[PDB]
């Protein structure tokens, strides 16, 4: 099977994490801690924390904005569900604004037409634009935006780690970002994620809240249990100083897959995506004409060897963020990545003679 | 450093995890699965599901049974700070209770008492009682309280994985109950928890709370987290749970070396012991030292003499978190006199008769100077 992902851990840090189960700490400790400075340096940013998965980063983004009950976030249409979702634990109201057919991303002109037409009854508080598939598209002007409407900026970087836009890196921009290190997200803990900010005052609630409100020990406020472990911190900060070739890699297979599916593009069978300049090339993701039933092309797939899946969510299509804007507005592009948009295996594993497989294997499919 | 814990993972634990990580699966998968089974197999509970960490396993049993802005948990003085942080995190308020000095657990009678005596302004919802280091004691009174009052009970069961008391397992009384696999706490995933329950029901909103609302194409019912545990964390897991029993008895066998080793410093005055009754894991060792000490000092003293001690469980009522009228009203002298006299000795099942006695004889000399 050719298949989306497949992390390959250095045997260096396989031994480094058998070590420290046999005779090293545990819980966060030397590991995490360098892997946090070592995050930091990569991305030039004044502070990192490590944390248990990039649903826990953004969780602990909003807790430290003392974002909750009566306040709204808006979120884009399509994301992972847990960018909503996450929003509406801490008791706030997730906004759904409709994303760019062409980047996947927030579309900057419907996100301000939001903001300008909010009055409430909630306390309008932030952006939690996505930078999906590790596209920094528009990363720039959502930090405009939240700057001349007075919100606060959370980056959900969750697939975005490496990615850049016109000199800024992803994460980096405005109050927070947040990665993870799920199997799927390039660089890999298992589970982990970070925080990521310029504030200190943000950095030193985040490490308050992700271990019990503990600052001997005092305890300063009330929180969670988001510490990853030791073992975990040496994994990540073994696979970083390889992450940019990585990537480079994966922008060499995304212009492979250009230049091979241009055919289906000119009949009209599918769009492809547009991998910018920064693009760190997480996911990479078509879109079906409506013609097809996508479920099929995946079974099919599959029995020719080639993993695929939709990409994200339409958060308006899953009945759960039910504020009243949401009702009011509509979602037909997030809405078409959602019901189309067909991911294909691009991981740093694979060469050119593996892209022109499943371009081969898409054209049948597609034929037949 | 003759240490609080170290626990040893097998070398055949440490082989299946590097076989993982080089070509395995990495998220919740098959040996998350089968350590589920194995575990509720181990409590006689119908299901289990593994997490983050216990505090994680909490917070989940917290929002499957709606506890939130509104609502009231009474939770024990002595104990640490996640139990009484996690209720409030919720947005519920954390409602105290005092210990009895015997057994360091929520005392029933006092107990009885609060829940007799509320009347608002929140639902009173759920009691959460900790069987703090192990101890057993009071499970069933807790679980009858609660089913006398019509509240939930989720046990607190970080540091009590296998401890029973009168037939009852740990974890299985009531609603809920709630593991921690953090490094103190004798089976170890580096972090980890579970949480159990014969509730069909709750199994699967806790399953749906765990990763997203996701429902297996996948479907999303509701709004949820992620507390997932990697499958080479359950792999650890559930390669330490065979031994856990013999851990456990190993344990019970250095309580009682430290019951007949302490008897001279109990007799003249100088401490008291725990209660290591039947059915007791031994997750902690923990004496109250007589109040003439500075405990901070002896535990420096200790130190300097390679033996590694320390304070127990915090004083929920001390840290000026938790701040519902209620907890103002009362004195908490119980869960006091722990948080500042009492001390944790080293107990865990890699040592032996003889390093008790070293313990035994720093302590006896730290304390005669
Ligand atoms: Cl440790
Ligand atoms: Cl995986």
């Amino acid at each position: 099977m050719i298949k989306l992902s497949q992390p390959q851990i250095p045997e260096f840090a396989i031994e480094k994490v058998a070590d420290i189960l046999r005779g090293g700490q545990l819980v966060h400790g030397d590991e995490c801690n360098l892997f946090e400075q070592e995050l930091a340096e990569y991305l030039g940013v004044k502070h990192a924390l490590v944390v248990s998965n990039g649903t826990a980063a953004l969780h602990l983004a909003l807790l430290a904005l003392n974002i909750g009950p009566g306040d709204a976030v808006i979120v884009p249409d399509f994301t992972f569900t847990a960018t909503a979702n996450i929003v509406e634990m801490v008791g706030a109201k997730a906004i759904i604004v409709d994303v760019d057919k062409t980047s996947y991303n927030l579309d900057p002109q419907k996100l301000q037409a939001c903001i300008n037409e909010w009055q409430g009854p909630e306390t309008l508080k932030a952006i939690m634009p996505v930078l999906e598939f590790g596209n920094p598209t528009h990363l720039n002007a959502y930090r405009d935006i939240a700057k001349q409407h007075g919100l606060f900026m959370i980056e959900d970087a969750a697939c975005a780690l490496g990615a850049s836009e016109q000199g800024t890196m992803v994460g980096t921009a405005a109050e927070f970002g947040c990665f993870s290190f799920h199997p799927r997200k390039t660089l890999t803990t298992g589970e982990g994620g970070a925080v990521v900010t310029n504030d200190t005052e943000l950095y030193n609630k985040v490490a308050l809240l992700r271990s019990h409100g503990m600052q001997g020990v005092v305890f300063k406020c009330v929180g969670l249990n988001y510490r990853l472990t030791n073992f975990q911190g040496a994994i990540g900060r073994a696979i970083l100083p390889e992450l940019n070739q990585w990537i480079a890699k994966r922008r060499e297979l995304a212009n492979q897959y250009r230049e091979l599916l241009a055919p289906l593009v000119e009949v009209g069978k599918l769009t492809l995506p547009s991998i910018v300049e920064g693009h760190s090339v997480q996911t990479y993701m078509t879109v079906l004409a409506d013609n097809f039933e996508r479920s099929d092309v995946i079974e099919a797939l599959r029995s020719k060897q080639v993993e695929s899946n939709l990409g994200a969510q339409s958060m308006s299509s899953l009945g759960l963020f039910n504020h009243k804007y949401n009702t009011e507005q509509q979602y037909p592009e997030g809405t078409r990545l959602y019901t189309h948009g067909l991911a294909l295996p691009l991981h740093e594993g694979m060469n050119a003679e593996d892209v022109a497989t499943v371009v081969s294997a898409l054209t049948e499919v597609l034929e037949h």
